[PDB]
């Protein structure tokens, strides 16, 4: 098919904390490492998002620990990770306001073992 959308007079410029991730998955988890993937968010029109915050907890203490702060990437390998069990995340949004009050969590959680399965 073939269609277009342009026109518009009005700036929307209403400054506010910046939203979560429209989503957050685990691309995978090797070793002791996690990979992480959130998609980028549907507003994009206030502030550069500067990155975004991570943090990765255990369902020990579930304990947020500051991963990575004032990113760029979307996709972040986690570290430190003990086989055998789970963990949490949560990716977070910046920019000048702070983080997000709200954070998208893994819809699950990503069980730390030493294999990968190329699901993709």
């Amino acid at each position: 098919g073939s269609s277009g959308s342009s026109g518009a007079s009005i700036d929307i410029q209403i400054i506010d904390r910046p939203g979560p991730p429209q989503i957050v998955k685990i691309e995978d988890v090797w070793g002791e490492n996690v990979a992480l993937t959130w998609t980028p968010p549907k507003d994009d029109g206030n502030a550069a998002i500067t990155g975004y915050t991570i943090q990765k907890a255990d369902k020990k203490s579930m304990e947020w620990f500051t991963v990575i702060e004032h990113y760029h990437r979307t996709s972040a390998t986690i570290t430190e990770l003990v086989i055998g069990n789970e963990y949490y995340f949560r990716v977070f949004s910046e920019n000048m306001c702070g983080l997000s009050e709200d954070a998208t969590m893994t819809k699950e959680s990503a069980v730390i073992a030493r294999d990968g399965k190329i699901y993709k």
